[PDB]
């Protein structure tokens, strides 16, 4: 990893002693990105549902199976300390619903993509900011070894200068400040535009005015990665997806 300070080095830390798992994976990849870009062909809106079981609270098997209709994948985050993931609850997710899983967490070492990949996840977010760049091109290759496109987070303009240059092709931007979780919407849009056509991009939204979402959609995302909105209020992705009767 770079250097790091605060909570970003202690679960970078706690990370690389993350222990490997021994399961097997029991279904195909279901490509996160594609279905994405089939969502796209169809102007059907894409939706990520972003879980997280805790926070610095929603059971993460009725939310995953409450979302399966109408999302068009699942991120789900897997870091321990801070956020109550597991791995089995991963595992868990991924054998009971049929729609793309990504695995959210600090992943700095080989091992966890060969869990994220043992365990069923469809994809894993690769951090830019705790990566080197050569280790970022080194896990972006591995993950793609085994058939996955990451989802690459950037936060700034340098963070995007990076996953460019080791050829990122499917990008997630947060511009949030890591201490407090608030996201930069100004910023946002910002990065989003300096992205080259041939990259799907994801913003992150915790919470968003439905304004927001037509002035994302001018700028050419490919989907929408929600976090506390969907958490507080599930229902709402309806209205994102799908009109009323």
């Amino acid at each position: 990893p770079r250097y790091l300070k605060g909570w970003l080095e202690d679960v970078v830390q706690l990370s690389l002693r993350r222990p490997s798992v021994h399961a097997s994976r029991q279904r195909p990849i279901i490509s996160l990105n594609e279905r994405i870009l089939e969502f796209n062909k169809r102007n059907i809106t894409a939706i990520i549902a972003y879980y997280l079981r805790k926070s610095p609270e929603r059971d993460p098997i009725e939310y995953a199976k409450y979302m399966e209709p109408y999302a068009v994948g699942l991120s789900i985050k897997t870091e321990e300390k801070y956020f109550d993931g597991s791995y089995e609850m991963l595992r868990k997710i991924a054998s009971s619903v049929s729609i793309p899983i990504l695995m959210n967490d600090f992943i700095v070492k080989e091992s966890q993509i060969d869990d994220a990949y043992n365990l069923g996840a469809d994809t894993v977010l690769l951090f830019v900011e705790i990566l080197t760049e050569r280790e970022l091109e080194s896990l972006l290759e591995y993950a793609r070894g085994y058939g996955m496109e990451p989802l690459i987070l950037i936060n700034d303009e340098n963070d995007l200068d990076i996953a460019l240059r080791i050829g990122a092709r499917f990008i997630t931007i947060y511009s949030m400040n890591f201490e407090t979780g608030e996201i930069n919407k100004e910023n946002q849009r910002k990065l989003i535009s300096m992205i080259p056509s041939n990259v799907v991009k994801v913003p992150l939204l915790d919470f968003f005015e439905p304004n927001e979402i037509e002035e994302l959609r001018k700028l050419g995302v490919n989907a929408f990665m929600i976090s506390s909105s969907l958490m507080r209020n599930p229902e709402k992705i309806k209205e994102l997806i799908e009109g009323s009767l």
